[PDB]
DNA sequence: ACCTGACGCGA
DNA sequence: TCGCGTCAGG
DNA sequence: ACCTGACGCGA
DNA sequence: TCGCGTCAGG
């Protein structure tokens, strides 16, 4: 399984992810379609229950700033 | 949150 | 190839 | 104040 | 997709 580092990187960018969206008032379908993902996907992250791959990481701190 | 098709990697 | 875990959209 | 169709998000 | 909570007009 995911290392307990891992785990927390996991629950940082969602919570991180969640944060700015609220501030950008999006909702998680709307980040989706910004994130190139499905808003399944988002909530995933959002809930630190699967770290992010390199093309969505690459694309959250483009659209988000979050890195 | 759970069901399922599909990719990543080997007590 | 065979087999579980995981990644992803629905 | 309550009934109901529809959107937001996952102990 | 499935399921409750909530948002909205009636």
């Amino acid at each position: 399984g995911m290392t307990p580092e891992e785990i927390a990187e996991a629950k940082r960018i969602g919570k991180e992810v969640k944060e700015r969206r609220k501030e950008l008032g999006l909702t998680q379908r709307e980040l989706a379609e910004k994130l190139g993902v499905s808003r399944s996907t988002v909530s995933d992250i959002e809930n630190g229950r699967r770290l992010p791959s390199e093309e969505l990481l690459k694309k959250i701190k483009e659209i988000l700033g979050v890195g």
